[PDB]
């Protein structure tokens, strides 16, 4: 099995000990959240959010994760933008079901600490350079169907950057990502208009 931190506590467990409790909005995810910061290192210090997104996590590091880097922060709102990974089976295999099963855990342990959940359609992707053939595009079409059919239901806010930045074969265009699944500063801020727009709305 596993020798190391799974779940990864040591990346946020310091950074969490500085944090001013309650705080505002913590943005959960992985690489791309992860490679937020590179891009616009101001992005959440200028707007009070917290950053704890994980490169290479999948839903489930994530939900084991979200305890310690949400619920103990006591945040107002918890931003999601996560299962990329796991239709890549970073964690292994997984059926898509499952990762959906994910994210509503991590819905419900949202609620019911009192934390508004903004869920994130997960980006384009037509193929992983570092896992070749998995054919994503139509999985995280599936995926997000899910997520937007339960945020409806369940009263959240569904941030849709999928179909702001989609191409043709519903995958990433050249400009707005250097792999087709990581945003360039191009697709950051695309997301970050949306993004905010939802926050603004979401919270007060």
């Amino acid at each position: 099995g596993e020798k190391g931190d799974w779940a990864q506590f040591g990346r946020y467990a310091e950074a969490n000990k500085t944090v001013k409790v309650p705080s505002n909005v913590v943005f959960m995810g992985n690489s791309i959240t992860d490679g937020w910061w590179p891009a616009d290192s101001t992005f959440f210090i200028r707007n009070n959010f917290v950053d704890r997104g994980i490169s290479g996590q999948t839903t489930s590091e994530m939900l084991v994760r979200f305890r310690q880097d949400v619920i103990n922060l006591k945040p107002k709102a918890v931003v999601i933008l996560a299962g990329i990974n796991d239709i890549a089976h970073n964690n292994g295999v997984i059926a898509l079901e499952n990762v959906f099963g994910n994210l509503v855990s991590m819905a419900e342990l949202a609620k019911a600490n009192h934390i508004k959940v903004i869920f994130c359609s997960v980006l384009p992707a037509y193929d992983f350079p570092w896992r070749p053939g998995m054919q994503p595009a139509d999985k995280v079409i599936q995926l997000n169907k899910w997520i937007k059919e339960y945020a409806d239901k369940n009263g959240l806010t569904y941030v849709d950057y999928h179909s702001a930045m989609k191409d043709e074969r519903n995958g990433l265009p050249a400009n707005l990502s250097k792999d087709g699944v990581h945003p360039t500063l191009e697709g950051y801020k695309i997301m970050e208009k949306i993004v905010l727009e939802a926050i603004h709305k979401t919270v007060k």
